[PDB]
């Protein structure tokens, strides 16, 4: 067979990358419940380095609940603080992944594969141990890096507008 | 003499001009309404959405600030037009966002990412009306440089900044 | 139902179809000459170069097998047309490469590289004429997927394989 | 100022990358003349790893003088053998950089910047210590890697056709 490099992104990789984020989120919440804040922040570090692209510079991360002075988490620390708190630089961050998440559903409205990047926009539904679901409007942009792994370079999350 | 060169990549200069042009279009739609009525404003918005968005390519990932849950995502040109100027019983909740007598637009980017052929910005946009009332949104834009060298919006996530 | 999806990336399937279509065009130009004359063949090549090359975007990086040093690089549609069908005193050395009664085309890729929106192939192409004489070239192609989803040749380096 | 990642390629980087290849070629030829085959093959290794993209898989390298059975050097070894010989797997390769090169001129006919890759086509003129110039028709494709460095992923070189 002919040797082929493939920097492009398929629809399959996009949907895997998206699922992988949910696995990562639940793993943090799960770890927090069983092993406490220490192991879970350790976990979330390997997650953010794996799933995000703070390697390349700023990530365009606007988290659902971030507040005016630190709305955009362009730093690896900004993301980790959103996910697990415990960073006096983000006083208002209690740790979004610490809410005992157990299930994540991705509901895409549209996907745009623009060469070696891909963008999804849709809903994400995260449900906890007691069944309380939360719903965000979400835009993800993945970049396929030199090693063939998708990396989050844009992450805009917002609470659905209501009346 | 100069080497002939085709350049499909986007430059920072191109991105910033594109954000600027959007704001200029927004105020043009609002200003045409106040000065010429719904018809002339709706007509301008059609040319605007056709010029600055990429619906030609397929869906645009447009999630507007104040769209409601059955029609959160405006993947259709008619969804984008309806959000801006209302007047479409297919989108009954749409009063016409661009009709609020807007007069100034301010782009404060927090980060820019040029993926080569595309470019994403994320930051704040601050629009202010005839009487000086300012609205701030958190916005993510994605611009594609088309075969003709024009940047088009293929992604547009707007949201009210979270509070309390 | 299916998620609406815009796909600007090139797939291996798309690349191979594109190489195949070029060979099919080549034999169509040669076969139209033998069966209809220069005029009909030149007319076909115009549609061919317009369909399969990307001169619309600017220069195409076309270096043909047997072009000579003042006009080595055919960056112009007229250069590409002249190389294929001659008949252009602007390119006096051009007898019309596609007029040699070609009948079969074989693509043997050595490597394929999909850069996302574009794709490059490098390998051999073996074209054979009405009487069974085969010519082998070392070819590099670059295909761009245009806003309409059609792969276009923006790079085309052909060369005689080196000997002794 | 606003933080910005820039995977794109500029015209300036293309022309720098091209010059850098020539520097690399002359460095090998120069080293060979003063320090022999050992230091120069060592040099050419760091060059091919630096300038080429055999990291990502096959490079589309068709060298000027490669012969029918091994026309395409899709392997790091294939390139090194073209440049400095000394590899029983490429018997016919005497080492193209071993010819005491001193000057390299790049004469571009066209450049195509297709996002985060760029393609040049033109002439290259390489002249040796005695002034004997050699002229190739050359196509280069550069990929800007996760670290911002251009890498050769396509390299088609051919002797100009004559009568």
């Amino acid at each position: 067979k002919t040797p082929i490099v493939n920097r492009a992104i398929t629809e399959s990789e996009v949907l895997a990358a998206q699922k992988a984020w949910g696995e990562a989120l639940v793993a943090i919440s799960t770890t927090y419940d069983a092993k406490g804040k220490a192991s879970a922040k350790a976990l979330a570090e390997k997650v953010i380095d794996d799933a995000y692209g703070y390697q390349f510079g700023p990530v365009l991360f606007k988290p659902t609940l971030a507040i005016s002075p630190r709305t955009f988490r362009t730093t690896r620390a900004g993301a980790l603080a959103y996910f697990v708190g415990d960073d006096k630089a983000f006083p208002e961050d209690k740790g979004f992944a610490l809410s005992s998440w157990r299930k994540v559903e991705i509901k895409n409205a549209a996907i745009f594969i623009t060469g070696n990047t891909a963008t999804t926009m849709g809903n994400v539904i995260i449900t906890d141990k007691q069944g309380k679901a939360t719903t965000v409007d979400k835009t993800w942009q993945f970049l396929k890096d030199d090693h063939g792994k998708l990396r989050i370079i844009t992450h805009h999350s917002s609470l659905p507008y209501e009346q």
